[PDB]
Order: structure tokens, then sequence, then C-alpha cells
């Protein structure tokens, strides 16, 4: 029956891909879910960017935080190997909270976001505040410069607790209803993921997501809410590609049929 078989699509858009690959699709409404190694963490990359908004968002919830506060970025924040994103932080700049938060989900910027991991308290407590919000599977062991100099301590993440996260964030469940649409207004805009999640659904399919990638195609994610045509609801769904065989062009189509393939059996 559509979304019954679901799986056995999945396990065959995927199979001979290689590697370390867990999926997660839950409808946010009713909560049927369908997952593929659903509870393996693996490496999240710039996917952990969406962890570290909600950390700081929740700081700023339990008004230890203002979304107005003016933070200094100084070019010394820049790690040497950066340069996607480096030419705003070239001389001194002061960005609010919000700005910063904006700047790292929509360009997955790397400075912005080592600079809101150290207001949190670093990679511990935004692992204790995932727990504490109840998805105890999403370790955050490494700040992004940290973990550039050697990839062998990567924050890792299960696709389920990702997807149960963006399930809370789509109810409005997780943060207050202006702090949830900042966010999902900001993934709304990300610009990153063209060919993931958004790559084979039908046109005018609203998406928010979050991706992560690392060079020559050892990793390649996707994180995020489709909204569904009509009155039939939402789709949060989390992606996690380790050590593939198949080319980044090859992975990112992978991401884009999965997401198809949850949509066109949650649709009718
Ligand atoms: C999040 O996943 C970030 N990725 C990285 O910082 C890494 N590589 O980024 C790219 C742009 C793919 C590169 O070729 O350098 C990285 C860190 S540790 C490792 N082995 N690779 C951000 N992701 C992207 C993206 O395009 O998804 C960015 C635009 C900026 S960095």
């Amino acid at each position: 029956e559509a979304i019954s078989m679901l799986t056995e699509r999945l396990s065959s858009i995927i199979n001979a891909a290689g590697g370390d690959i867990g999926i997660a699709v839950i409808h946010v409404e009713t909560g049927h879910t369908t997952a593929i190694q659903g509870t393996t963490q693996l490496p999240l990359y710039s996917v952990f960017k969406l962890p570290l908004a909600i950390a700081v968002l929740k700081e700023i919830e339990e008004n230890r935080l203002q979304l107005d506060r003016k933070v200094r970025v100084t070019p010394a924040d820049v790690a040497p190997g950066w340069t996607a994103n480096a030419a705003m932080w070239r001389r001194p700049i002061d960005r609010t909270v919000a700005q910063l938060i904006e700047v790292s989900i929509i360009r997955s910027d790397n400075t912005s976001s080592d600079k809101l991991l150290q207001l949190v308290g670093g990679p511990a407590a935004v692992t204790h505040r995932m727990r504490a919000l109840g998805f105890p599977n999403i370790e955050i062991v490494s700040t992004v410069r940290e973990f550039s100099e050697n990839r062998t301590r990567p924050n890792t993440g299960s696709a389920e607790d990702l997807a149960r996260l963006l399930v809370q964030l789509q109810k409005g469940e997780l943060l207050q209803p202006q702090h949830s649409a900042l966010l999902l207004g900001f993934m709304h805009r990300a610009t990153t993921g063209t060919e993931r999640l958004r790559g084979s659904l039908p046109v005018g399919t609203p998406v928010a997501d979050k991706t992560g990638t690392g060079d020559a195609g050892v990793v390649t994610n996707d994180v995020g809410i489709i909204t569904l045509p009509k009155g039939q609801g939402h789709l949060a769904i989390a992606v996690l590609i380790s050590g593939s065989k198949l080319s980044p062009a090859a992975q990112e189509k992978l991401i884009a049929e999965i997401a198809r393939a949850a949509y066109d059996a949650h649709v009718s």
C-alpha cells in the first residue's frame, strides 16, 4: 500500500552504493516512520549546524542570550582552509546572534558556526542540550576548526534523531513560534542543496533543508522538511551518506531520488 513498501523502494535505490547510508522519513502529522540504518550514528559535517542553531535558540529561550546581541567577528576567527564564505570576514564586523544563525544555516558558514559554538559553551554543551530535548543520539565533540585539521573525531548523529528533531521543529513543539518561523525561514532560503532534497520534487514544492558535504565525496548529507501539497502534511527527512563509492553527483542524485520516493508514497 503506498507507504508500506517505501522501505523496499528505498533499499533498492541505495543498493550497491557502498559506504554507510542512514535514512529516516517521518510524516510529521501522523508520525509514520520509514528508516534504513536509522539508529546508526554517522558523520554530520555541516548538518550539525542545525542542532547548533537549536541550542543557540534554546539559550535565548532559557534567558541566557538575546537574538540582537552584537558579536564581533574578526579575521582571526576564520580558519586557514575556509575558502567558501571568507569574503564577509576580512575586516572586523559586528553581527547579531540572529545574523550569525542566518549565514551559518543559509551559506553553511564555518566561521559564524564556530562563533555560535563558543556562545553556547562548546561541543559538550550542544550535546547536553540535545539529550535534554530528547535526542541522545547526536554527539557533538569537535569545533569546525578542530575537525578541519584532522578528520578523526567527527560530530555524529543518527538519521532518526535528526528527523525527529525536524518533526518537533515543524510541529511547533521545539522552539517558540517566532524562533521556529525564523529558523525555518533560514532553512527555506538555504542555497547549498539545490541538487539534493529539492532535486527531483514536483515544481512548486516547499522545502526547508540543511546540507552536509565533505571534500571528494567522502560525505554527502541532507536533512529537511518537505511541504506536501493539498492538506497532506509535511515530511521530515534525513539522508546521511558516508564513504560512498559513487561520484559526488550520483550521491546527490541518491538524496534527490530518496526524497521523491518518500514524497510519492505519502501523497495521494
Ligand atoms: C559542511 O559540511 C561544510 N563543509 C566543509 O567545511 C568541508 N568541505 O567543504 C567543501 C566546500 C565541500 C570543500 O570542498 O572544501 C569539509 C570539512 S571537513 C571535510 N573533510 N570537508 C560546508 N559545506 C559547504 C557545502 O557546499 O555543503 C559550504 C558551502 C561551505 S563549508
